[PDB]
């Protein structure tokens, strides 16, 4: 019933969020170990390249929803949006973010990303221009709040309602528990325009992980759990998949079991 | 001849390699055609053996790329100790070798596999068995006790004859020495320039005899090879950089018969 305390409790921890020991934990080898195909980096790069491969998905505004420190997941849509906004709660995420876009040398070299993003594409790209085309197409870099029913606020910059929306591993990750996640995606679906798509990824029954000092708590989800919220939300389930997690990637920087892939679509 | 001493390494690598005759981002570029034909001749499944010898290397590896999930068994060779010691840097990973990621990314999106480049680079440093001296003007090419398997399956050569060559004799008697190498059957990737007189490596001036498409062919079959493809790049004014006169480049993919 009362939502204050809970988000509460959630903004307070990622005060301690360190970037960096997130960038460390989750994208470097060897969960960023891109050579292995049974791996989970490469899993969720198939997953985005093949949705956008079925030119189903576009449109000229696309907003990545709680991107935090990593581009990634917009390698593959980049060349289907013109406008692209990308978003954080954490200023700190969005200076790391600053730092890419400026091409500097300090910042989290994402290059085999694209190098693995080309490859799978299976356009001959070279990483260089995929990589200049995604600094290109971020139009905007802004603060979010999934908790508010207005997540960009009122007034907002970005390009409302999107065409489509990207969002990975936050929503669980900013939601004590489920009724929290379902308003949170409530919340961003009034970004969509109907007709539109979400591009869904997350962890499945994860419970907490790490950040550097930051240990912060996740709401524990299903596959099932996250089908019904989306279509709690209006949408319709295109595509979810679910890819489980080796011991071998297993590393001790949460309890993460699996990570669910969800391709829906907005009723109109 | 003696000119091949001041051939400095690192002059010829920047020259040719770096960009812009390096930017393999532009696929109508010298760097990404080359690797082009050798993948595409690869994928036949018609170019396969135990064991592989490219001949006259130099300091680059690129030309192995593709070929070197092919053969397990692989000799470089090389007339200069300076280009040998070049290739042996990045064999071993040592210091300051030569940066080959770019090229090694790209055949393995040429190819079409979904491998990764450091898993490209890794099978080609692990199936170079040797790294050996070589004189293509020498009857025995490779010398009397040489270590690499003869014959060798394959042949690769990029670059080389041409560029060693006074004029098209000696270049056919060239061929006719490195052919001895090669078993009756197997395969020749050549790779070379056209029509071109001289190049530059830093405080080297080489001498170059210059040849046409035709010239390389009849010059193949005279060799006694069944010639199965023979391609022309011409070179585009951007590409043309003072470094040398070259007017376009040749493959050719050739079977001993
Ligand atoms: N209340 C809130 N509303 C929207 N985003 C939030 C939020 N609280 C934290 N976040 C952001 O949610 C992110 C979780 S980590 C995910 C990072 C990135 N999307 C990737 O795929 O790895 C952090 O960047 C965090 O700052
Ligand atoms: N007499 C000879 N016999 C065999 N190779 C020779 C030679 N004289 C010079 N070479 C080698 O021929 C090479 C020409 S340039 C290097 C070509 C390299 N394979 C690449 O594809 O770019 C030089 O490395 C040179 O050292
Ligand atoms: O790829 C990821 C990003 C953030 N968290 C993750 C947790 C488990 C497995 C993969 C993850
Ligand atoms: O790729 C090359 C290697 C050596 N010489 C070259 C001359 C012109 C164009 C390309 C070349």
């Amino acid at each position: 019933p009362d939502s204050a305390p809970g988000q509460a409790a959630v903004a307070s921890a990622y005060q301690r969020f360190e970037p960096r020991a997130y960038l460390r934990n989750n994208y470097a080898p060897p969960r960023g170990d891109l050579c292995n195909p049974n791996g989970v980096g490469p899993w969720k790069l198939r997953c985005l390249a093949q949705t956008f491969a079925t030119g189903e998905v576009s449109g000229r505004t696309l907003i990545d929803i709680g991107s935090g420190p990593t581009v990634y997941q917009l390698l593959s849509a980049c060349s289907h949006f013109e406008d692209i906004t990308m978003t954080d709660f954490l200023e700190v995420n969005r200076q790391e973010l600053g730092r890419w876009l400026q091409e500097e040398p300090g910042a989290f070299n994402w290059s085999m990303y694209s190098q693995h993003a080309c490859l799978i594409e299976g356009k001959g790209e070279c990483w260089q221009d995929k990589e200049r085309q995604l600094r290109a197409r971020v139009k905007r870099v802004l603060p979010i709040d999934v908790h508010q029913p207005q997540p960009l606020g009122a007034g907002s910059p970005a390009p409302l309602p999107a065409d489509a929306l990207v969002s990975a591993f936050c929503l669980e990750a900013v939601s004590p528990d489920l009724a929290s996640f379902q308003r949170a995606l409530d919340h961003i679906t009034t970004l969509l325009r109907p007709g539109g798509h979400l591009l869904l990824i997350g962890a499945l029954e994860e419970s907490w992980y790490l950040a550097g000092e930051a240990r912060l708590t996740v709401v524990p989800v299903s596959e099932e759990e996250v089908r019904e919220a989306l279509v709690r939300s209006g949408y319709k389930v295109r595509d979810l998949r679910t890819y489980i997690m080796p011991a071998h990637l297993q590393t001790g920087v949460d309890d993460v079991k699996g990570v669910f892939f969800a391709w829906a679509q907005k009723v109109g």
